[PDB]
């Protein structure tokens, strides 16, 4: 029900199903530039898939595998998973990205999960409409942790975004925190969320109604701090201003947040 491939393997399969690109989040971009390179690339890929038994002698890719990749490249509903982490002590960051794709039209498989780490990507076919299987998937990128404990607090989303920008541009952390205007109780958590190591997963949802693709204007973050996991979920207030809520990152809380996040879409997810 799962397969692990190199990004190059995956790209070749994507060409096979006529996909212009992979979803942006994955960062699986065309690996070659010219006719000469393509030929070499194709030769290499055909031999490799073949050695793996992915490519049959008749020249066809395992339809199940090809289909999964078709779902990832042409999703009706999806969740992007952008993992962010403290760079390794080698001066570099490796890529850890994911997408949760579900397809419709006829209602083995319900949806496909693609997770890309460095030069490899794995595709897993599963029922993604269950939070007891879906929520765990999100965490693999994250360091294993328990939900942090604190009283929930909120702040306008615009304010939060601006603070992050200021912080990233050199405004010192204390000053930025003062800018937030949150309660003293809240301060320890926000500092954990904003500063230091800075390690999390950012999630955005999307859907493809008719031929129009729409994505959420906002996304949630599952952050992990020294204190524990912190969930930053957005909601719109009565006056319509966006508000961000920092709550303990329990599985239930994360699951409800995802459901609410999807709710905004015209016809997306469940």
């Amino acid at each position: 029900n799962a397969v692990e491939l190199t990004v190059d393997n995956a790209w070749f399969i994507a060409e096979t199903i006529g996909a212009g690109t992979f979803p942006w989040v994955l960062a699986i971009t065309m690996p070659y530039s010219d006719a000469a390179q393509r030929g070499a690339f194709v030769d290499r890929q055909r031999d490799e898939l073949t050695r793996m038994g992915l490519l049959s002698p008749q020249g066809v890719i395992n339809p199940a595998v090809a289909d999964w990749i078709k779902v990832v490249c042409f999703p009706d509903r999806w969740l992007d998973l952008r993992y962010v982490g403290p760079a390794s002590a080698d001066g570099a960051c490796e890529l850890l990205r994911g997408i949760v794709a579900l397809r419709t039209g006829t209602g083995t498989g319900n949806g496909v999960v693609a997770l890309r780490n460095a030069q490899l990507v794995t595709f897993t076919a599963m029922d993604i409409d269950d939070p007891r299987a879906l929520v765990p998937i999100l965490g693999v990128g994250l360091a294993h942790r328990p939900p942090a404990r604190f009283d929930e607090f909120s702040l306008p989303t615009r304010v939060g975004a601006r603070a992050d920008e200021r912080l990233r541009s050199g405004v010192p952390l204390g000053e930025v925190v003062d800018y937030l205007g949150i309660p003293a109780s809240a301060r320890p958590v926000v500092e954990s969320v904003f500063s230091g190591p800075r390690s999390y997963v950012e999630i955005v949802a999307g859907c493809n109604r008719d031929g129009r693709h729409t994505t959420t204007e906002v996304g949630l973050s599952i952050v992990d701090t020294s204190a524990g996991r912190v969930l930053v979920s957005p909601s719109r207030a009565f006056d319509g201003e966006w508000v961000s809520t920092f709550s303990p990152g329990t599985p239930f809380a994360i699951a409800v947040a995802i459901q609410t996040l999807t709710a905004c879409l015209p016809d997306g997810q469940w």
